[PDB]
């Protein structure tokens, strides 16, 4: 008669029971509380809410969806679509001019009372907080035990709820399973998967594998926030844009402010954090935006390779960096005459290298002798510095860099 | 039915609570401070062989079990219903005891090495998770040799937490796709995963997968007691703030008040041990106060990087550490002459070195030869010692990094 009396009878009661054909799983909505059930586990439930088991469930088949932008139903292209987000309740909350001042002293302590970095990972957060989108920037907060990382994860694991992932380690990387990648808006790692992080950060899909549903490719909102205790927790590159790092060598028991009860009080001012953020003015140019605290300068000179650095300066004819890596100790060994240890540097701004001064300088840098044909297939050729050649220097054999 | 519950009351008679969990789709049935998550099937054969008829619809309420020994049995927050998992063991409701059974102090004092101090604080952590229930974030390291005690300590708090407790939890379970461990617990116990371990003392939430259930995010209440024989069990940072370590040398057969029936002995006082956790005043400044014992600062600088500790007495200066490390053998070995070795020292001192004396000092306190990229990659830029740059001392224009 009506294939939809039972879904009609349940929104009664205030509750939203729909069939999702991509996950073969009925969808039931309460109170801020989406679950995804198999049939016979629906049939009990609304045995208990109208006193029979029907034998077909009348409930419209939508296609669930998590899209914090968009309504609680829409369609596109004639497939009808419910919504799976729906926010926590520190999420609803009434703007606030400033922040609980227990938490911007710990946030100051994090960010060693910098202002622009500080209020630029707070720009980032409210960006999150508000528009709730992924922003393929990640931050990463290092250094010391004590300082509060783990405690702002905490703060924010109150506001955003089931929305958020706590202390994923690679207990959970290793698992054939993804739920901390599902439906979220921050996903926090502790301690770091070079490229499998990277990626995560700029992808839009990603395959979800979770235990007893089907392997489903969703959107991806995931925004990332990086605790580490290592010197050098990830590989970066010069040329990245994705990665701002924080590192924070304040332990908070040393502190003038801190007490015991400062963890629980800072977390018991939630309400007053979410508030601040509500209510901060995001600047859309600068969520993205990536700064070279020289702390993330210290991580790429010691991450990229020496082989790398050699081939560059070659071929920028960069004497000094040579000289910065001690280049000068040939003359001091003897390795080399006064008359050729300037021709030498002569061959580096130049870029026309002797063979037989190709291998004092890799050498020198390097610190083992290393053959012509090593320097060429692990320095030269792969970083394209030029070409072996002969060169009217008598007939020398030089490498010419071009 | 009449009442879509009527089942649920005529077991409530029989003292047998049972509902329907939503969030692993499993009927819960708590007996006799005893919770099981079962099938349909199967809860269809309990209920007969209670009332004598099988059920085709079971009345029952639908909760969300959720384990919190700080909320009532039953509670709601938001719309959702909620029925709570933990109930204590019988010796968590236990009139408590101004004093300790004696067999049982001899073995903390023991353990202890007859310190007070130390046991006091590991009482006053152990009360704390039996009187209050949470997770404190600091965990125990007892370490040394076979037969301290240490082991014999973990069945004694089995016997008091029972269910609420993971004993001898070793790599075999940690290799296993399940979490069970983990479900549930109060105290967990570790035999002999730097990060997968340091990370779950501070969690709220784990994703707890057990065999025939879903995979589920739980509440934490973790707190861990980990055994370990070898002399470096775990990597320790100085600013950490998740471990105590003991470390025991007194093997209980080698002491006077041992018998072969005290190790039973000691067990069958679990009921006075537990009398006098509930007794303790719990001073709870102290549960989260880590101490660093002579021992811990073994593990710590056993396990800081060298290049590190070089890299930090380059940054204060500390010419003390270098010779502290045997930097005056430069001399003995006439590396150096009786001048440059008082320039070499005033070098670090006055934070100004030389790429000359800078492979010096490095080649005699690593043992081998490092050039000055190495030094940099490895040693400069990533503790931030300084910068390299030409100073000009005395008349040549000397490469030299700056310490700043």
């Amino acid at each position: 008669k009506d294939p939809l009396w039972l879904y009609k009878v349940l929104l009664t009661k205030g509750i939203e029971v729909w069939f999702d054909i991509k996950l073969e799983k009925y969808g039931i909505k309460r109170n801020n509380r989406v679950d995804y059930i198999a049939k016979s586990s629906l049939q009990q439930i609304v045995f208990e809410i109208i006193g029979k088991t029907p034998k077909n469930i009348a409930v419209p088949t939508y296609i669930g969806a998590y899209e914090p932008s968009k309504p609680e139903k829409w369609e596109e292209e004639g497939i009808k679509y419910i919504n799976l987000f729906k926010p926590t309740p520190l999420m609803k909350v009434k703007p606030v001019k400033e922040m609980p001042e227990i938490v911007k002293n710990l946030l100051l302590n994090l960010f060693d009372y910098d202002a622009k970095s500080m209020g630029l990972f707070i720009n980032w957060l409210a960006f999150i907080y508000q528009y709730k989108e992924r922003t393929g920037v990640a931050w990463i907060f290092m250094g010391k035990q004590g300082t509060g990382k783990g405690l702002l994860v905490d703060l924010l694991k109150k506001i955003f709820e089931e929305h958020m992932s706590s202390n994923i380690t690679d207990a959970n990387l290793d698992s054939q399973f993804n739920p901390y990648l599902y439906n979220k808006l921050i996903v926090h790692l502790n301690e770091v998967v070079k490229n499998r992080l990277k990626t995560w950060i700029t992808d839009e899909t990603l395959y979800i594998n979770r235990k007893n549903m089907k392997e489903v490719e969703i959107k991806n909102f995931c925004n990332f926030i990086i605790n580490s205790n290592e010197t050098i927790p990830v590989d970066i590159e010069d040329s990245d844009r994705r990665f701002n790092v924080i590192e924070c060598n304040n332990v908070l028991k040393e502190q003038e402010w801190w007490t015991t009860e400062s963890y629980q009080e800072i977390l018991n001012n939630a309400e007053g954090f979410a508030k601040y953020l509500a209510g901060i003015k995001v600047d859309r140019s600068k969520v993205n935006e990536v700064v070279m605290s020289e702390k993330k300068k210290a991580i790429v000179e010691t991450t990229e390779s020496v082989l790398k650095q050699i081939a560059k300066a070659l071929t920028d004819r960069d004497i000094e960096w040579f000289l910065d890596n001690g280049l000068e100790g040939v003359v001091e060994k003897n390795i080399v005459n006064d008359f050729q240890w300037e021709e030498l540097q002569e061959a580096i701004t130049t870029g026309v290298i002797p063979n037989k001064y190709l291998m004092i300088i890799v050498e020198q840098i390097l610190g083992d002798s290393k053959t012509i044909t090593w320097i060429k297939r692990n320095i030269i050729t792969p970083y394209q510095v030029g070409e072996t050649t002969v060169v009217k220097m008598k007939p020398i054999r030089a490498i010419v860099v071009g």
